[PDB]
């Protein structure tokens, strides 16, 4: 398996399987979909508890499971904590929660969704009557070392975040009294927004950066900005893609694994999860790596919004 190593030795397949599922996509088109994933051979499967579909992935894993044609052994699955379970007393039930939609007994890694709690309850995004979204104040050090406690346990083989700016990956890493660092910090990370500042930090404090959005999104307008740039239409980017003899996607893949990123990648369509799988089989020249390098624009897809007005809002600081 072409796998990265984690600060805690674990390894973590290189490329996942992505499982937001949008709001008109039915949660059987989701379930169809990671079933097909663990046929074509992906192993690394990323999915959250706000997704809405970890009893689906459970379903999948259990099926296929039980078909003989994966092992739990074999799959390395990761959940995240969503911001309404972020109070300390919150953390464990809705990792054994997340654990009983899935149907498993452990997760490989379970991570903080972002640096912001948001206002305890069953509504994953609660607002006011004017919209506004009920955030909440709890120290990310708090959770965290509840999540030291979940790990501890057995209830998950490693711990991370997602959405941390380096300033509070700093706070974590520098707190009197830590026991485990965050193994990854999950962020947006593509062609667009290479995040080479924060990959550097990341590594000089052996923390693997997860890329989501590594093909532009699925541009789902709940959450995307329908006028975004399209990544895959990129015209250097095609380019490069006709002189490697490889898709755009591919080439968009390729350009994380050889920075040491770990790339989630997202698809419905068969041949498209089929052809992702292949970005172990070909490398790309330093020449046509600094070529990728300008596309940068620091263009943000999945700004969160609805998380700004807090002091942890993670996307205000350079990195
Ligand atoms: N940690 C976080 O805050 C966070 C937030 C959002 C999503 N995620 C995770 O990130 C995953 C990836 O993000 P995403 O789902 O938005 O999408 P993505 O960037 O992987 O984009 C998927 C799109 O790429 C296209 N595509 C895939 N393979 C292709 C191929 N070989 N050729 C041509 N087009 C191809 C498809 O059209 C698809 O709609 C999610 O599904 C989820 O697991 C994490």
């Amino acid at each position: 398996q072409h796998c990265v190593k984690l600060n805690d030795g674990h390894l973590i397949p290189a490329l996942g399987f992505g499982t937001y599922k949008p709001k008109e996509v039915p949660k059987s088109k989701s379930l169809e979909a990671a079933c097909l994933a663990l046929d074509v051979g992906y192993r690394h499967v990323d999915t959250a508890y706000a997704y809405q579909v970890e009893e689906e992935i459970g379903q999948a894993i259990q099926s296929k499971i039980k078909a003989g044609v994966v092992k739990r052994e074999d799959l390395f699955v990761t959940t995240k904590l969503w911001c309404t379970c972020f109070r300390p007393e919150l953390v464990k039930p809705a990792l054994e929660k997340s654990l009983k939609k899935l149907q498993l007994d452990y997760v490989d890694l379970y991570i903080m969704h972002y640096p912001v709690p948001m206002k305890s309850g069953d509504n994953d995004f609660p607002v006011n009557e004017q919209g506004k979204s009920l955030l909440d104040t709890v120290d990310f050090c708090d959770t965290w070392e509840r999540l030291e406690e979940c790990k501890d346990a057995g209830l998950v083989k490693s711990i991370g975040v997602s959405n941390f700016n380096h300033r509070q990956l700093e706070r974590i890493l520098n707190k009197p009294g830590l026991k485990y660092k965050p193994v990854c910090n999950q962020v947006e990370c593509h062609l667009y927004l290479n995040q080479r500042k924060l990959l550097d930090y990341c590594e000089s404090k052996d923390i693997v950066l997860v890329a989501y959005g590594a093909l532009g999104t699925q541009r789902y307008k709940e959450w995307v900005d329908q006028n975004s740039p399209v990544l895959l239409n990129d015209p250097v980017l095609c380019d490069v893609a006709k002189k490697n003899k490889r898709s755009p996607a591919l080439i968009a893949l390729r350009y994380l694994i050889q920075r040491g990123i770990v790339p989630l990648a997202q698809s419905f369509k068969e041949n498209e999860m089929r052809e992702n799988l292949q970005v172990f089989g070909f490398q790309l020249s330093p020449e046509d790596m600094k070529t990728l390098d300008g596309l940068n624009k620091n263009f943000r897809y999945l700004p969160a919004e609805f998380l700004v007005d807090h002091p942890e809002y993670p996307f205000v600081e350079e990195y």
